[PDB]
């Protein structure tokens, strides 16, 4: 009767906003990602436009049925914060995979560690980047933790240290040792030799002497010169009297 | 008298804003349930918009009774705010249930490890995802820790790693443990052998060298492959003279 | 003289304010917990539009003093915020105990662990749960930090499983002991034999076989057939020969 | 001259609002605290009125000084978030301390463990509660930390359950065991006799055999009552050649 | 120009502001440390008027530039957030020291523990209380630590409990030695004997039984108590054969 | 053509804006720092004056653009939360400096422990102290950890107490072992003698007695009074027959 | 038809809008990174401004298609709150970053400690610092957590101070091992003579006495005279008969 004359009004607006809201969304959605930016920028920035006109024809419409534009624009506003305090923690993850692909801590395909877990880096989506471990589980971390954390990348630099701490008896021959543990790694092919190569008494523990052994090589095969220079090391020893000792103890008998 | 007169189109006015919430609310359920978007988002925005409209009318009944707009709407933010932070956690959840279900890091039926706990995922509901642990308990976890962690999806790659840690004597002769340790997943018929099969000396520990056998093989019969080699090391090692040690000392005495 | 005479129409419109709020307060209270919600939302929204009404005569009437609308909502939204972050913890309770029980991932008199402590719950109160342990103490946990973390119910899935780790000498023959494991819980009754009964070498220890048995059986009798698996292991293995090891160790002397 | 004719009527003005702040805050305190609601929250709401009409009668004044009310509800919307946030966790304490008294999750003196300190509590004061411990000390907690932690009331159930976990040798027969710590429990007087007393077989340790003892009995008396017990037990286990164990070892010689 | 001739009226105005912003804010300090509340908050609201009507007058000043109040409001809400969010921990320090003065959980000369730290009070400033602890350091703690955590006051009440755990060895007669420790405890003569004195079976350790004493005392002598009774212990043990007990061990040997 | 010839007098406007804007702020700048307050405190707000006259006249500038000024209020107080968010823990540090200047619980060159990190305060800068080690690593502390936790000021009182733990053999005469570290003590000039000097039976341990000695001496010399009581406390106890106790054990033997 | 007549007018308008964005963005960044400031916070303020007048032409666009100036202010304040609350944690480490760089705690090539991971500094970005540690690896750490926290600068003084800790026997002479271990880093080089040395005893350990050596050496060859002093402790202590001591026990019989 006397309100339904202006819904059906409200309805041909906000249908016509629909039809302009898909309008200009796609349409600066494919100005924005052959222009200049980005292609998870640009579907933001659609999204808030395509958000922004629907609000603005629902302002338009709800005046229609006699609500004024200061308490639409009160509910909206309430509701705005509703929708915006429930997309914190699901924004904070796209601007961080934004800066996660403009700056690039890492690429894909490339050993990290994001805060404990570590692994290959499979591709950065646009809430949560997916690393595959070295044992074959498939990590899923989302963006706002690697961005608020430290970002090992174990795979930019070519060149890395191994560090053996090889534990031998008190009573062996520190020239003996400092000198077989110098002839294993001058005669490795892979340890770089024009780095620092340093095998010093590192420490005198409680059973044992502790010495470090610290070569540099390359990323890829790192672990196979920890590998083969360890395995040398147990081979090297034993053929020259140098013992590995066991937990030592000193006791002393009272046979009451 | 001369209040209740105006009470009365108060009641009318807000009977039919509660009569046309119900129409427009349900009307937007079914419009956007089969067009475009979802079960879960569409009943989020019926909610909003139906607490919304209710706010529309009670500003327009409350004007009935002589209290004007800027007043109305200010009660109304204040309580706004007031519903809004009693449900912050209760629609992070909300927004982050959306993304498990939009993006998902896990499917129903997948064994996953949501940050700490790990089991087989039943379902995703619209707060909170139950799963079923390997123990048969049944584990709730609200979806604001799921997407705010790490998603350890043990079941989306078929092939994974083992690592077996394998403490054998000093004195033991190590071309025949790297000898009989190949020679047992060389005839293993599940662990692929396309992959990258290692048996080489991990560390000098103190008491018994830890030689490191990591094998890849199938995802469902990865714990088969555990527990049918590690049960022929300890056979093809009793039958070889190789001696798993006990945690040596070296106790020196001094009989005072 | 000329202040108090409005001071006197001021108090009549707070009293019939309050009259009216009590009014309408109870009047949606009575309609709401029939018609459709809940017995603990609808006292929720009778506070709030209480509360609301309140300041709507308050409103009112602070402008017969002569203070005027904008000065007062400013005022009365400073206190509303004041008392909004003084209920912010103490509404977040109540907007979880609705969602605990209208999801219930809890029911009274079930065995759960929410979060560190595990007991029977007892009831869900407007804003805190109280739980009776194990060992009749009475836990009262807040319904915001239940929500907020992992809810580990013990009692909604029938069927759960044990997990025995028994530990045995190296010179054990493994055949009898995963013949004589086998055989305890083949013959007892509550194990169901339809799920996985393992009896398979869990690990190599240090000074010990790690044999894992892991069988299923019915929640409500788990711990008797924990209790009565682990004392028939105990009988059988003396009966057997096996060997049940001590943390043993390998002392080397060098009498110095 | 043209300034202080007005700034003497803003002193008027001024004085007559702290004394009507003064008439309308007792009034408020005179009839709330007798007639509906609390102690507590009627002088809160005291402070809040008193505090609402000082503001109100400031912004009454500093018009008389040229100074517009749009600027000094803005300066005062200022000073009011600076005295809100200054004020959170000092009135987030005073808004459970009314639930505290509300809904009582303790009462005064009852043996309370409010978060890791336990003891019995004195007094709810307003803001922190005061428990004096077991060993004499005056612990006082605040009430933010108490309704945002478990509440593990130790004395609102009339029984508890005791745990004794008494180890013995390998070697002991387990039937005799089993007899006597059931003749113990048996003829103990305040251990309840319909509630579930078990003695059975917890777990094989590394050097001993743990039975578990649960029994119940009344809260007053479950000190003396493992006091008791256990200095039976001990009795009872020297006369019947059950022998408790040391931390049994299994050294194997190698006289090199 | 055309321009300063404004600016000149502008600066009388602040310069007029400056002196009514000290005549009011040194009338109200000269008004309230001596009416009613304090010497601590009064400074607080003097600061507060202070830079009210500084704000007050910089609103009237800005006007004769032609900058309109709506845009200095805007500008000085900006920068008022700013100094508050500034000062948010710099005034809950504030609004704590007036709680801890005003209710007093410790008075200064009384040795507290305000979370992991104990000591002497020394004093309570504005922002900061000073304690001295046992051993000569000065802990400054702020105040919004304190009353965030607990307060564990030594030193209000006068009687405290000390704990004494004993370890004898297995062998030993549990009615001797409950008759030597009571003996020691009825002689002590700081010893309260109207309150709770036990001499019971605290619990069978690994290599020892330990009985636990506990004693209550008045607590300026409670430490003395301590170390009176522990020596008296150590002399009257040994001059009664029961032998406080190394850590045993229970070697069996395997000489292979 | 139409456009810009109002943009020349809105660059004009806001030339002379950044002109007044130095005036203004390097004015308050030369006022402040000579008048009443701080270094510190004026440099910001002169930065407040500054960044706020800048506003003023870009509010200015904008309405001859044809922007209104709500348009422009809002963006601007958009970017003021923006920059104002950015700038929490940047002026968090700066609020915290001021209190740290101007209630000094350090000095320069005095040995503190803000928190875990101990060493001399070299100087307060405006955001972050710098603190040298005693091993001369420098420590760049922000102020918002210093004020937000305790200060030990190790070096604000002279007289500061050692606290000497010595472990004696079981058989050892007490005492002989309290009338050997008296007469350390007594003869140590260093130790202040009208003060506690303790030595007492401090526990009863494992292996050993732990006498405690605690002797109170200057703050200068005290790790000297630790030093040369210590080699003393080793050089007396082996010319009088007292005896350092090793780790003792009971070994009981079982020959099997 | 009757819409699109203003449609084309908005788009023109929002064009220059673009175009004028543009302009004005690059003068300021022409004008700042060569004036005053930085290259840095002045790319900030370009941005800022850009987003400005972007903003500024949207208000005067959206008024030609009949949506009024305070919804569009009401909507784009929403999205405001949308990309500012997006950027939180994005622009913290932008204002980090001019801070790091403003007042340097470290500059590019210089041993860092940036809580708990200590590298060389290569280069601070706009958001996030990289620095490559000791052993190759590439960590990138956020502006954000560099300064909230301890920025321990390894390498801005020259002299550091090693700490050796010696353990000997307890039989051995305490004047042979100061006059030894005085006699080594008298005669080393490298260490600082002016500076504090000291050989006395730190502490008598559980089986050792622990000798402390503090010496400072120039930060460049500091961890050579570690190596260096070490190696000839272990060459002197060999040679002058004392004895680095093991675990040592003190095992007493009972062959029962």
């Amino acid at each position: 009767l006397s309100y339904a004359v202006n819904i059906v009004a409200a309805l041909a607006i906000i249908i016509v906003g629909l039809i302009i809201a898909r309008m200009i969304s796609n349409a600066v959605n494919r100005l924005m990602i052959s222009r200049k930016i980005d292609a998870t920028v640009a579907d933001f920035l659609s999204a808030l436009v395509r958000y922004g006109i629907i609000a603005f024809t629902l302002i338009a419409a709800l005046g229609r049925v006699g609500v004024q534009t200061a308490s639409v624009i009160a509910v909206l506003g309430a509701a705005g914060l509703a929708v915006g305090l429930a997309l914190q923690g699901s924004l904070s993850n796209l601007a961080a995979g934004v800066l996660l692909v403009m700056f690039r801590p890492f690429r894909a395909g490339e050993y990290v560690d994001l805060g404990g877990v570590a692994g290959t880096v499979l591709s950065v989506q646009i809430f949560s980047t997916t690393m595959r471990t070295a044992d074959g589980k498939i990590i899923v971390i989302p963006n706002g933790k690697i961005i608020a954390g430290n970002i090992i990348n174990f795979s930019r630099e070519p060149v890395r240290r191994n560090e053996f701490i090889i534990g031998v008896a008190y009573d062996s021959d520190i020239d003996q040792v400092k000198q077989i543990l110098t002839n294993i790694i001058q005669s490795e092919d892979r340890i770089l030799k024009d780095r620092e190569m340093t095998v010093r008494l590192n420490e005198l523990g409680a059973s044992s002497i502790n010495f470090v052994v610290r070569v540099w090589s390359n990323s890829g095969d790192l672990q196979n010169v920890y590998w083969d220079v360890l395995e040398r090391i147990k081979r090297e020893f034993d053929a020259a009297g140098i013992s590995f000792p066991y937990p030592q103890m000193d006791v002393n008998f009272k046979r009451v």
